[PDB]
Formats: C-alpha cells, sequence, structure tokens
C-alpha cells in the first residue's frame, strides 16, 4: 500500500484530490496540511511514501528544494495549471517524481501514483517541448 499527504491551501482542493484516492484500494490518505509550516513539523513524524502539492502553498520551488535536502525518502507529485514549459522544465531540475496537470488532475492523479510505485516518472504530454528542445 502507498501513504499519500495531500497539501494545499484551500479544503475543498484538499477534498478533491482525496476523494480521488478513495476508490483506490492499495492507497491510504495520512494527511491534509493547509501551510507548508505544519506540513513541514509533521513530516518527521509520519512515514509516507508520496507528497501531492501545487506550487503555491517561486515558493513552491523553495519548499520542494528544501524537501528534497531532507526528506529524500519522501517522492512529490506536483499539480499546475500552467503548462509554460519554462515552469515545468525548472520543475523537473529538481529531480521530482511526477507532475499532473489541474486541468484532468482527478483522472491522471491515480495513474502518476500507479507510476511512481513502479519507479517510473509521470511525465505528462508536454513533454515533446523539453524533447524538442
Amino acid at each position: 500500500n502507498m501513504n499519500v499527504i495531500i497539501a494545499d491551501d484551500h479544503p475543498i482542493v484538499l477534498f478533491g484530490i482525496r476523494k480521488s484516492l478513495e476508490q483506490i484500494e492499495w492507497v491510504n490518505v495520512v494527511g491534509e496540511f493547509e501551510d507548508s509550516t505544519a506540513l513541514i513539523n509533521n513530516l518527521p513524524k509520519l512515514d509516507a511514501h508520496v507528497l501531492i502539492t501545487d506550487l503555491s502553498m517561486g515558493d513552491g520551488i523553495t519548499l520542494i528544494k528544501y524537501i528534497k535536502r531532507h526528506f529524500p525518502s519522501l517522492s512529490i507529485i506536483v499539480l499546475t495549471m500552467n503548462n509554460n514549459p519554462a515552469i515545468l522544465s525548472a520543475v523537473l531540475d529538481l529531480d521530482i517524481e511526477g507532475i499532473v496537470l489541474k486541468q484532468g488532475a482527478p483522472t491522471d492523479l491515480p495513474k502518476a501514483l500507479a507510476a511512481l510505485q513502479k519507479g517510473k516518472k509521470f511525465t505528462p504530454e508536454s513533454v515533446s517541448r523539453l524533447l524538442e528542445k
């Protein structure tokens, strides 16, 4: 089974991300944080496998960059509306596990977790721009 921490400043978004993982039997939800400070302080005392999170919780890159330095066991899925590869190229340079897009994240968010379980990244369709480059 997998142990997922959801992290976003909107409650309904947390409700959404959670309810999309509800029907999945092999996924157990272990936390719902509405600010980085709470998440950071409960990250040592939670044994978790995946952090689903938005960038806003520039500032999100710093958060991720910190979490990578001190919690490398944990893998991170990043939600984002922006498909601007300028952003998403820099996101992948941090060496995160996956990127769902908020537009139809509910659907693809299960499939990202499934890829992560098998040691496979979830890089979306717009990677063709990074591969063209």
